[PDB]
């Protein structure tokens, strides 16, 4: 179940993964939204300025600072590209809610093989192989082209 | 596949563990040397102030991107006290860190909260190569299980 509201969030993690790009960075972001609808933190990969600098990650670690585990437990987390096993555990440990993803790592997975690039060294697992209980929606079909030619402009050769 | 010199290493990390518990932390321990066997950085949970990922080998991974060229991460060696939960072994992966030497599984110490009747966490117990299939992981430690198994019912199994 992706609404109309869940969209355009995920847009708007499609524009921060493009702000990273930009920036030399990787195409990756990601939105911590409120069960009241109000955005509380937003972030992208900033490999350039260690590479588990992942915004999902920089989430999880910003809501254990800044948020009471009641409003961790309501909040939603939106992202471009569905988390990587590292930063899937992190949101299960410290206890953030839904996860709403664009494209999948078994996607984006697909596209770096056809790329030819060597494989990643932590492999491409759902969400819910790390994190069991997390609620979790994606990918969003509107959203697939846009991603695949973001990664293109990474990571494709 | 563990040496008397490998066991050192493994019984600081236990020490460490119990250094976590007795702060009102949660009993891991886990130590970076490199290799040439220095000591490059040791750490501990430091979970009780409220984030749930200050986990030691995470920090271990994360000191060792800043402080270290790729060609040293390589050839260095994580021993810890509980086999890397799944953060911290993509991590581990992510920076290229080398080695991993447990004293405990994660199937140890899923096995023993359910004895215990606690609640298994809220990350699946995935072993060290189904994150991050590359790393070459040597454990557990038989001479070990017994006091693991004590401190981990110390904080877990009450
Ligand atoms: C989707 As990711 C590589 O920022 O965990
Ligand atoms: C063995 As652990 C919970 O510090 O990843
Ligand atoms: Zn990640
Ligand atoms: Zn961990």
């Amino acid at each position: 179940a992706i609404s109309d509201a869940d969209l355009k969030y995920l847009r708007r993690c499609v524009d921060l993964a493009r702000e990273a790009l930009d920036d030399g960075d990787e195409p990756f972001g990601s939105v911590l939204v409120d069960h009241t609808g109000t955005t509380l933190f937003e972030d992208r990969n900033r490999v350039k300025d260690d590479a588990t600098a992942h915004p999902e990650f920089a989430i999880a670690r910003w809501a254990a600072r800044h948020l009471t585990p009641d409003r961790r437990a309501r909040a939603t987390v939106y992202t471009s590209g569905e988390h990587c096993p590292m930063c899937a555990a992190a949101h299960a440990w410290v206890g953030l809610g839904r996860i709403v993803y664009a494209t999948s790592s078994a996607q984006l997975g697909g596209w770096l093989t056809e790329w030819g690039a060597q494989a990643p060294p932590v492999a491409t697992l759902p969400i819910n192989t790390v994190a069991p209980g997390v609620v979790v929606d994606g990918p969003a079909e509107e959203l697939a082209e846009t991603m695949h030619n973001l990664y293109r402009a990474k990571f494709g050769r």
